[PDB]
């Protein structure tokens, strides 16, 4: 239980032996502060330095979660599938929760790299306590850092201008990054190799922070897993509409904008969060905002403007992310009918577009792009294309658009496609890697049993691939190149053909656009979902005017 | 030996000819027997009438004249079969002696049961061949149907029908309803149906077969009120009644421009036509009145008579009797499309591509307001997004664009309609050309490249318009296509009587003896893929077909 010198005082940890031989000992520094508790006047405002404690600290204990309501106001399309599948177990990590939750975890193995994991799923739920970064830290020989940041209703509320600028949850994350860039050295890690990695909403932040001038020499490498800043549910373009309703429900609905927020300074957080103010399908009620400050402009304008540092990037998507989209089709058998098809695709255009000629054309033309024709009477293979309609539109299209944009400014990008998943009954046979199914592998869960969340029988291959992705990820934190240093050796556990042995993960550039197909039989292919992307990226634009 | 079949108009005497092959038997030829009164007087722009009954013995000995055309001018080259334009020189030699008086067919009567061992009379199928590239040129005289007849044991018959101005000038009035050529083919049909049995033909098994323009006529005749008890099987090769150039919906427009040129343009339409009669067949045909791009100036017309409606409606409506079908397209029809920049040897410029696509939606569509969307979303379709780089790909797909639009899409559409109204349809796809001197080695099989095989050219050696090296391999494939076609005019089902057998060429396993060729229904669109490695697939060009047939009506 060692103590360590930080610029605000000293903290205690816990050495804990892993039951696995390949995994070493780790020191866990759970629940260290990075910003003074944002209560009262410190609410709805940017975080600063934390308390300076004169003595020591007992940081051997998990911090509380941020004010959130898991039962009700469910944005179930957005969330990682393992979340909604096991809401039961999910609620466990968010019981002890206070408005004081600006806290940081550190998983240290004993000038190492640092991997800051930005959790989430909707901007509104979640906690860093969810993901035990012990196994990642101990296998990759890297410092893994989970965190907590204010959540949506309380962390992302905004008025049309000044009274509430918004994005307090994002600022909470760069103040956990200001703390890392000054103090991680003392834990045994190089502060010039901090990498920020996230999935879903978490990845939307990774990608936003890149574009934010509020973080420059704070991190130098980024990993976006299944999420971007140009996605439909990325940034809140309607923050006034949803702030009004929230204020209207508690009684803080003043005509004056700046007096309404001062009312909101007074009402209890337990009450302030649990309101049931929900967004329009596929959008966010509370999240990131174009404020002209932390996020200077629309992420898309910002990207082409190209005023961001050339971070080392690792972007990717899963095969069938949008499982949730074709959920009402669990008891179908005949799959989805054309009647059900024409319907679903119609109010997909409705919910994401709405303007004339497109209204009729765009809807009919994309229908054509997602029917097979070679076999068009088959419901079960209409189901798949419906799933990939969403998947393509929400994750694939935006990721390749992103990877392409940064690669053009000579920021090195490595594109991954995750095609493998654990079965986990209560699941279709056609499932094949839904949104957020990559996490258990990135966090080496298949090594240390099956946790509360991911319960399924991890076969010896699930264990193998878990390592494979870990060495890839962790390599990237060091070099900014997943291939090196540690070669793809898996014969530590099973001397069976380590199937990623001699495959080289080539850089993803613009013209040629190579990616890594992560799965059972891995490859480097050249153009992922080539024409279905180009559809959304090139053609669909012209079908508005 | 010169036999003398006695017809219903006189007695005709034809030369016997020994064919240039060991295994092929002799064939009696009846050349230039008349099927109508010559359409000469106030008989121009009139339907053909039965021929004059002669008392003597007629000499079906020499080839007939060809109907008046001008092979050195009117250049719908885009719709002409590539073998024709490639050999204008040699092709012209066949129309060297023209006459307004030209209405004759030629017969090719076999003598054997097909191929031989080197070592009661039944009635034979008749296969009428509708020739023609643009409705303006040609003569059945170009196709020496002796081989086919002798190999397949069918009487192959070719004819001449009025082309161009003389065959198709219409006013849309009672003055000149037009469609004469078609009526000619029908008059030949009437002649065959009545007399062919005298030659030992089976009038119950007359089959018409065309290619390109002639294949349109095939389709038009299937749809025409006039064809009834005459024929009963149709083979449509690379031709269709619904292509941008199968029917002319602007007859008067071009009749007026023509009349204007010979000083016959009156306001009254009877007065204008009755004027044109007074002009020589020669001054009238070699005149230069060119049509809008990918259309015909003089051709078939919707006239409520021999073409009761717009063919596409007649089909949708099921306004046609049940005929056995054989419809097909060749892998790379519109090779002449990418000619404008074809042998540049770095492909076609992307910057040129979007231009050649915009001219496309202009010529065929542009109207234009929905042109905007339509053009941009036919670009996206024909751009391979794997490599938006190599122009070789862009050139291949620019060809494909044209191939799909002009030839395959309407063919698959005609297939789907007759099938659904329940005529049996056999769908073929031709993926093989003989390499003719002086054309690209990206030269997949172009438009009209099927002919040599159908007529068994590779069996008796190269000719002057089919002048390529025919391999032992090219011989087999012809034996295969002929023994399909003939097995069709025989039983309406290409895999009936005679089996697939090319053991008269060395024992390279006969690829086609494995394959049973399924009828084409509109749901599971099964087609035989004719080529070096045949197989039976379903849904040829699924996407691109559906693109033009489902999506594109919805895009304007
Ligand atoms: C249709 O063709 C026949 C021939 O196939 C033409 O009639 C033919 O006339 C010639 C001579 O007038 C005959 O040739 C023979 O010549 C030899 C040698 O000099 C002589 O010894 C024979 O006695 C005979 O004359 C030929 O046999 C004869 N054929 C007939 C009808 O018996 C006829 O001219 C052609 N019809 C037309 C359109 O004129
Ligand atoms: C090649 C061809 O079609 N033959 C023509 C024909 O009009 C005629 O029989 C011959 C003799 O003058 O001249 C030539």
């Amino acid at each position: 239980k060692p103590v360590v010198n930080t610029a605000y005082g000293r903290v205690r940890g816990v050495r804990r032996e892993l039951n696995n031989e390949i995994l070493g000992p780790v020191v866990q520094f759970l629940g260290v502060p990075y910003a003074t508790p944002p209560l009262g006047a410190r609410r709805f405002q940017p975080p600063e330095a934390p308390a300076s404690w004169p003595g020591v600290r007992n940081a051997t204990t998990l911090p509380p979660a941020c004010p959130q309501n898991l039962h009700g106001a469910l944005p179930a399309i957005m969330l990682p599938v393992w979340f909604t599948d096991n809401l039961e177990a999910a609620a466990t990590y968010v019981q002890n929760q206070s408005e004081d939750c600006l806290y940081l975890n550190l998983y240290v193995p004993t000038k190492k790299p640092v991997m800051l994991f930005l959790h989430g799923g909707s901007y509104m739920e979640g906690t860093g306590n969810m993901f035990d970064g012990s196994v990642l830290a101990a296998y990759g020989n890297v410092i893994v850092v989970t965190l907590n940041y204010r959540l949506g209703v309380l962390g992302f509320l905004s008025t049309g201008d000044q009274a509430a600028k918004g994005n307090y949850g994002l600022l909470d994350q760069i103040q956990a990054l200001r703390w890392l860039s000054e103090n991680i050295a003392h834990f045994g890690g190089d502060p010039e190799r901090i990498t920020i990695f996230g999935s879903g909403a978490g990845a939307s932040c990774v990608n936003l922070l890149i574009l934010s001038h509020h973080s420059e020499g704070l991190f130098q490498k980024a990993i976006a897993q299944s999420g971007t800043a140009i996605s439909s549910w990325s940034v809140n373009y309607q923050p006034l509409k949803y702030t009004r309703l929230l204020a209207a429900k508690v009684g803080c609905d003043r005509e004056d904008s700046t007096e309404a927020v001062e009312c909101l300074r007074r009402k209890s957080s337990r009450e302030l969060v649990d309101q049931d103010v929900q967004p329009a399908r596929y959008h966010i009620a509370f999240g990131p905002v174009v404020d002209g400050d932390v996020v200077p402009d629309d992420p898309e304008i910002l990207m082409q403007q190209g005023e961001f540092l050339n971070y080392d990037m690792l972007i990717g998507v899963n095969q069938g992310e949008g499982l949730k989209f074709v959920e009402d089709s669990a008891e179908s058998e005949d799959g989805v009918s054309a009647s059900a098809f024409d319907f679903t695709v119609s109010n997909f255009v409705d919910n994401l577009y709405g303007y004339p000629e497109g209204k009729d054309v765009l809807r009919e033309t994309i229908k054509f792009m997602y029917t097979d024709w070679a076999d068009r009477d088959n419901g079960e293979m209409r189901r798949k294309t419906l799933l990939a309609l969403f998947t393509d539109h929400q994750w694939v299209a935006p990721a390749v658009a992103t990877a392409k944009l940064h690669a053009d400014y000579q920021s090195p990008v490595y594109f991954y496609t995750f095609y493998h998943h654990c079965q986990a009954e209560g699941r279709p046979e056609w499932a094949d890697a839904a949104h957020g199914d990559e996490l258990p592998y990135v966090f080496g869960v298949p090594m240390v049993g099956a946790t509360d969340l991911f319960p399924c029988n991890f076969s010896k291959n699930d264990v193998m691939l878990s390592a494979v992705v870990m060495t890839y990820w962790t390599n990237f934190a060091k070099t900014g190149d997943p291939n090196q240093p540690v070669p793809q050796d898996t014969k530590f556990i099973h001397t069976k053909p380590n199937r990623f042995e001699e495959v080289v993960w080539s850089k993803f550039n613009s013209k040629e656009k190579q990616y890594l197909h992560i799965g059972l039989k891995p490859r480097v292919r050249d153009n992922y979902r080539a024409n279905k992307v180009a559809f959304w990226l090139e053609l669909v634009p012209h079908l508005h005017n």
